[PDB]
Parts: structure tokens; sequence; C-alpha cells
């Protein structure tokens, strides 16, 4: 009932996890997403491999999606179908913690839990402001430090 309209391969996928664990376990589930990260093949496919290894365990995203645009914020206990550029499912996550905090407040911690290049804060800075900054022109703002992001955890809980 709750995700009929999910990519075939996906959605198998998620049938499979669902599956695998108890009824009590996954009738709680009511929040599901397919999809890969990042904007482009490279790094959609090397995060998903960091996630599926438990070496990317959090993301971020601008607020102003949420606040401005509508968007639905992120729930704890959603489930996420990780796929590669090309739509392979490589692993399920589940969201455990949302919060916030601005951009240049992010700490050295959550820049290693998303885990990407050397987990570095200068590297999450480089590729964050970049990527934030895109966004941003097609928003029809500029993108500023003090903007506020949408922090998640997540877990590997079927691969
Ligand atoms: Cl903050």
């Amino acid at each position: 009932l709750y995700f009929q309209g999910m990519e075939e391969r996906s959605q198998l996928f998620l049938e499979q996890y669902l599956s695998s664990v108890s009824r009590e376990v996954s009738e709680k589930y009511t929040s599901f997403s397919a999809d890969y990260f990042c904007a482009d093949e490279y790094n959609a496919n090397v995060c998903a491999d960091l996630i599926l290894r438990g070496e990317k365990r959090a993301s971020c995203s601008l607020e102003y999606w949420y606040s401005q645009k509508g968007e639905l914020m992120p729930q704890v206990g959603h489930l996420q179908v990780v796929t590669n550029w090309d739509g392979k499912p490589i692993c399920i996550i589940e969201i455990t913690s949302v919060s916030k905090c601005q951009y240049n407040q992010v700490s050295e911690d959550f820049a290693a839990s998303e885990g990407e290049g050397d987990k570095s804060l200068a590297w999450w800075q480089e590729a964050h402001r970049n990527f934030f900054s895109r966004e941003c022109h097609e928003l029809g703002i500029e993108f500023r430090e003090d903007m506020l992001l949408v922090l998640e955890h997540f877990k590997v809980v079927y691969h």
C-alpha cells in the first residue's frame, strides 16, 4: 500500500528486506523512497558503496527546500533504497536522526560521518559549497554560509 509506484527493481529489493524481518518490524514502516545520492555518476556510485560499507552514515541538504519550497522533511524511521546512478539497488538505509545546523557551523565529526573523500571538513566544505551554490542559483537565491542545513543520520538495514 505504501510504495506501489516505486521503480520495480527497487520495489523488489525493498520487499526482500520487509520479508526478511518479522511482521511486527515490517509493519511499523510508513515512509519509503528509492534514489541515488549526489548529482553525478562518479559520486553517486562512490557514495552508494560508502553507505553500503558503513563509511557514509549521514547526509545533509538545504533547509530552504523544506521551509520555502514545501518539500517534506525527512523523518526518523524512513527507509531509502540506495541505488547507484543507474538505479541498481545497492543497499537500504533507515533514518535514525534529523536535526538542523548552519553550513558554517558544520563540525569535523559530521563531515567524518558523511564519510566522503579524506573525511575532512575542508573536503566536505569544498564539495558542499559547490553543490549548494548551484542549487541556490536554480532556486533564485545566492548561497550564504549562514544558511541552515537539515542533517540526517542513517544506518544500513539491508543489502
Ligand atoms: Cl548551528
